[PDB]
């Protein structure tokens, strides 16, 4: 599924991401835009052989099991394919574990480079929330 901006904001709000660990909703919307262009089916392979999955590009080295990333952990205890669903619940739930891991939203390289320090409230402007 390719979300609209406000549709995703709403879904994220409903699933408790607004101000989760102090990160306002615009931060999560901005991260999703630049990580996946709001497409739940996005995948990208990394040099190390791991793959990033779904709207928040969650990596198979640590977070989910794809069956082809040797010695990886599966800290979210889910097949990576679950992260490609039109239902963002699994992605949101795993994201909450990641953002709690010590480095906050710096775990998302697109967030760090393209959202951090910018006016992220812009991402939710206009929306009915
Ligand atoms: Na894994």
């Amino acid at each position: 599924k390719v979300f609209g901006r406000c549709e995703l904001a709403a879904a994220m709000k409903r699933h408790g991401l607004d101000n989760y660990r102090g990160y306002s909703l615009g931060n999560w919307v901005c991260a999703a835009k630049f990580e996946s262009n709001f497409n739940t089916q996005a995948t990208n392979r990394n040099t190390d052989g791991s793959t990033d999955y779904g709207i928040l590009q969650i990596n198979s080295r640590w977070w989910c099991n794809d069956g082809r990333t040797p010695g990886s952990r599966n800290l979210c205890n889910i097949p990576c394919s679950a992260l490609l669903s039109s239902d963002i619940t699994a992605s949101v739930n795993c994201a909450k574990k990641i953002v709690s891991d010590g480095n906050g939203m710096n775990a998302w390289v697109a967030w760090r480079n393209r959202c951090k320090g910018t006016d992220v409230q812009a991402w939710i402007r206009g929306c009915r929330l």
